[PDB]
C-alpha cells in the first residue's frame, strides 16, 4: 500500500521501507518515492530525523534533496512517512556490475564525489557510508550522494574507542582506524571510503571485500602492507597496537600492479586517500586539487555550507515538526 495522494500516481515497485516510483501530475514528470514506518522500532526512528533534518538543510548538486515529504494531518493521525526525491537513472553499484567506466567516466564520477563531500564536510558533517549504492547517476551521468542515514557531526576530540568496537557503517568501505581506535568521527574516515570507491571504478569490484571485522583489517594491510613504527606509534590503545605487531610482515601491493591500465595521476590520488594514518590522510580540498581532477577543479565553483550543521514520543513529535513545510499553509 502506497498511499501518497492524488499528485503522485502510477506506481511501480522500485526497490527495498519500500521504494516506487510516481509521476508527478504538478511536475509533469517522474520521481521516486520511500515508504518510511519503522515508528515501532525506535532503534529506526533518529536515522529518519537525522537524514530529513541534514537534507532539507543541504542544498548541493551533488546531493539528493527532498522535493516534498507526505503524512498525515495530525500527529495522532500520522503512520506512514512518504519522502519524495528526484528520479534517477541509476546507482554506482548496478553500474559498477554491469558497465565498463572509460578514465573520462571515473574522472567526472570522482570530482562530483568529492564536489558534494567538500560541501557536506563544510557543514561539520560526516556522511560515515559512502559507496555505490549511495551514488544516484541519471542519463547524462550526472552524480549525487544520498543516505544521510548514519551521518554525524564531527567531533574529533571524542574519537578515540578501544581495540575491536562495533561499528554500523558498510565493512568494505570501513576505514583501518575503525578497527583500531577511532570511532568514526573525523573527515578523514569520508575520504577512506571515497578511496575505495575509486578502486573500484577502476577494476569493477570492490578493493577490501572483507568478511568480517578483522577480515577487512587483514584485508587492507594486504595492499598498503604492514604499518610503518611511525604510524603504529600515533596508535596509542595498547591491545590494538599489539594486535598489529603480532601480524607478520606484509609487502606493499604496487598501485601500478593492481590496476596496471588505471591512470598515473589517479593511481597517484588513489594513494593519497588509501593511507593507513588518517592524520596524514588527504582532505577532500587537497584531493579536488590533485592533478587528476585538473580538468575540473574550479574552486569558485565549489560550493560550501552557510554554517556548521529521545523516548518513543518526541521522535515522532519531532519528525513530525520537521516535516510541517510541505503541509499546506
Ligand atoms: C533500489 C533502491 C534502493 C534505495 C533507494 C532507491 N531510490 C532511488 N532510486 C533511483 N533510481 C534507481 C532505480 C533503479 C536502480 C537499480 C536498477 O538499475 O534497477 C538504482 C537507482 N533514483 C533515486 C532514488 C532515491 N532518490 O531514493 C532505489
Amino acid at each position: 500500500v502506497f498511499d501518497v495522494g492524488p499528485r503522485y500516481t502510477n506506481l511501480s515497485y522500485i526497490g527495498e521501507g519500500m521504494v516506487c516510483s510516481a509521476y508527478d501530475n504538478l511536475n509533469k514528470v517522474r520521481v521516486a518515492i520511500k515508504k518510511i514506518s519503522p515508528f515501532e522500532h525506535q532503534t529506526y526512528c533518529q536515522r529518519t530525523l537525522r537524514e530529513i533534518k541534514i537534507l532539507l538543510r543541504f542544498r548541493h548538486e551533488n546531493i539528493i534533496g527532498i522535493n516534498d515529504i507526505i503524512r498525515a494531518p495530525t500527529i495522532e493521525q500520522m503512520k506512514d512517512v512518504y519522502i519524495v526525491q528526484d528520479l534517477m537513472e541509476t546507482d554506482l553499484y548496478k553500474l559498477l556490475k554491469t558497465q565498463h567506466l572509460s578514465n573520462d567516466h571515473i574522472c567526472y564520477f570522482l570530482y562530483q564525489i568529492l564536489r558534494g563531500l567538500k560541501y557536506i564536510h563544510s557543514a561539520n558533517v560526516l556522511h560515515r557510508d559512502l559507496k555505490p549504492s549511495n551514488l544516484l547517476l541519471n542519463t547524462t551521468c550526472d552524480l549525487k550522494i544520498c543516505d544521510f542515514g548514519l551521518a554525524r557531526v564531527a567531533d574529533p576530540d571524542h574519537d578515540h574507542t578501544g581495540f575491536l568496537t562495533e561499528y554500523v557503517a558498510t565493512r568494505w568501505y570501513r576505514a583501518p582506524e575503525i578497527m583500531l581506535n577511532s570511532k568514526g568521527y573525523t573527515k578523514s574516515i569520508d575520504i577512506w571510503s571515497v578511496g575505495c570507491i575509486l578502486a573500484e571504478m577502476l577494476s569493477n569490484r570492490p578493493i577490501f571485500p572483507g568478511k568480517h571485522y578483522l577480515d577487512q583489517l587483514n584485508h587492507i594491510l594486504g595492499i598498503l602492507g604492514s604499518p610503518s613504527q611511525e604510524d603504529l606509534n600515533c596508535i596509542i590503545n595498547l591491545k590494538a597496537r599489539n594486535y598489529l605487531l603480532s601480524l607478520p610482515h606484509k609487502n606493499k601491493v604496487p598501485w601500478n600492479r593492481l590496476f596496471p591500465n588505471a591512470d598515473s595521476k589517479a593511481l597517484d590520488l588513489l594513494d593519497k586517500m588509501l593511507t593507513f594514518n588518517p592524520h596524514k590522510r588527504i582532505e577532500v580540498e587537497q584531493a579536488l586539487a590533485h592533478p587528476y581532477l585538473e580538468q575540473y577543479y574550479d574552486p569558485s565553483d565549489e560550493p560550501i555550507a552557510e554554517a556548521p550543521f529521545l523516548p518513543k514520543e518526541k521522535l515522532k513529535e519531532l519528525i513530525f515538526e520537521e516535516t510541517a513545510r510541505f503541509q499546506p499553509g
